């Protein structure tokens, strides 16, 4: 019993965190094999190719714990700077660089000065921002998922938007969303609720004994999305319906049956009642997260 | 900017997790130096659970009855002793990954990170608080017994909790790392129930100061209150009494935001009187009590927005 927001064990990632310094800018780097990946704005009309051509390998001070790492080359890939170093990290895990879609969740290891300070779980929002907990110096903190024994790096933190939300890239330097890495006016679009995730969390509530929101009713996929579109909810596709299959099978509540409960939960509200200790409908637990936390999968 | 429930990086703790097996019972152990700590109910059959004599059950066991597994390597047990509700298995090898550690016992309201393990294998990490009724609201299944709660201040890991059982209401109970239970619980299958739970008041006030630091001020009011008048209203909403120590502890946050502790208490009384009214504080529609005054100061800084 119990449903908590749970992150992946951060150990395999901690052994990769280093501190990258260029001039006055100091942020975090990800040391995998003989390369250190970090946001390219560490070298900061910012023409990054023009700013990088003027730098030498000794300008980058990379520090792994209390040991300095020797930079022997550097290249830029989109918005990420790759610093080729002298030593290959002995603690390099089995890893993969993956790009995630909105709605997908991941673990963030928040770092300051190459030293891990906290770990938390979050979701890639439909408007491509993340609602993280970041301060100055957290740039270069990474988002990951653990796949059996292989770490999947999916996010690298770059900046904070005027609304307190965060923006970053995948590990190939490609931004998530319509953002650019510079001091300019940038705004996160209107956010929507991740529908498939709220439904997964309602199945998790049923599994944990919370059944008050259930009803005898059902709906069509078209009638649900017409109401969802009105409440700023992401459209529920047939793929989403299919993905919720195992939870539907385990609880005996058909997906469109659970959609009628969400429909009533949107028009009539919580009414002083809570679902899993929450007075709001939670959207940062995917259907897979619910299965993993309510089955005991380990790494 | 941004306020999240944050756990400590679990790495230093992961390198300590092992699987302890005695007969058919299989749970987790904490391997520090040449000793493996685990709940003493690993020697119990699910039968003896009602009224077991652990001294009598341990005297009948030998070192080869305990199968300790660190990864894919078996650890050889060369001695064993019991300290309250924890079993200490002396082993042949000292853990090379042993961190700088300390066993600490915490008070209700205190927060810590939990590394949930199954079969000596870490599966997840989450942050929680020791409830006023001494239970924890964790996310645990069968086999999670022996999972540990910790705080990593500076480079030292402070072990403060070891999971033992789940109560009828879904809440969890356990001991400090010296085998002493938190609360009036016993490691027996007798009828036990968690008392009435109360809200950790000093933590809600800390979280309201964190909200002010993150820009949200809508809940603030022009009123102040006495400590006695606040507690009379707090009691009525099932809130823990706010002591003068709590008032003192909230001093730095009071200084940083410019809102006196008793002024924030009036804003809190008004929230309990009126509700949230469709508004949210730090992305929450409920008043959050699992962030201590020390967590807020740690996660936030010294510049208010
Ligand atoms: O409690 C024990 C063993 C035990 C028993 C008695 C005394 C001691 Cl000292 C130790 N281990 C568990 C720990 N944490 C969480 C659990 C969750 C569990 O199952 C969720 C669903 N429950 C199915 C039965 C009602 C609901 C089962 C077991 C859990
Ligand atoms: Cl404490």
């Amino acid at each position: 019993s119990g449903f908590r927001k749970m992150a992946f064990p951060s150990g395999k990632v901690e052994g990769c965190m280093v501190q990258v310094t260029c001039g006055t800018t100091t942020l975090n780097g990800l040391w995998l094999d003989d390369v250190v990946y970090c946001p390219r704005h560490v070298i900061c009309n910012p023409n990054y190719e023009d700013l990088l051509i003027r730098k030498s390998n000794h300008n980058f001070l990379v520090q792994a714990g209390n040991v300095q790492l020797r930079v022997i080359g550097h290249s830029m890939q989109n918005c990420v700077l790759k610093l080729k170093v002298d030593t290959a990290n002995p603690k390099t895990p089995k890893y993969k660089f993956v790009r995630i879609q909105p709605g997908q969740t991941f673990s963030v290891l928040a770092c300051y000065n190459g030293s891990p300070s906290g770990v938390y779980q979050c979701a890639m929002r439909p408007n491509f921002t993340i609602k993280g907990s970041f301060l100055n110096g957290s740039c270069g903190s990474v988002g990951f998922n653990i796949d059996y024994d292989c770490v999947s790096f999916c996010y690298m933190h770059h900046m904070e938007l005027p609304t307190g939300v965060h923006a970053g890239t995948d590990l190939e330097g490609n931004f998530y969303g319509p953002f650019v890495d510079r001091q300019t006016a940038q705004a996160a679009g209107t956010d929507t609720t991740i529908t498939v995730n709220v439904l997964a969390w309602l199945y998790a509530a049923v599994i944990n004994g919370d059944r008050w929101f259930l009803n005898r009713f059902t709906t069509t996929l078209n009638d649900f999305n017409l109401v969802a579109m009105k409440y700023n909810y992401e459209p529920l596709t047939q793929d989403h319906v299919d993905i919720l299959g195992p939870l539907s099978a385990q609880t005996g509540i058909a997906v469109l049956d659970m959609c009628a409960s969400l429909k009533e939960l949107l028009q009539n509200g919580m009414n002083g009642r809570t679902i899993l200790g929450s007075a709001l409908l939670e959207d940062e637990f995917t259907p897979f997260d619910v299965v993993r936390q309510c089955s005991g999968v380990t790494f």
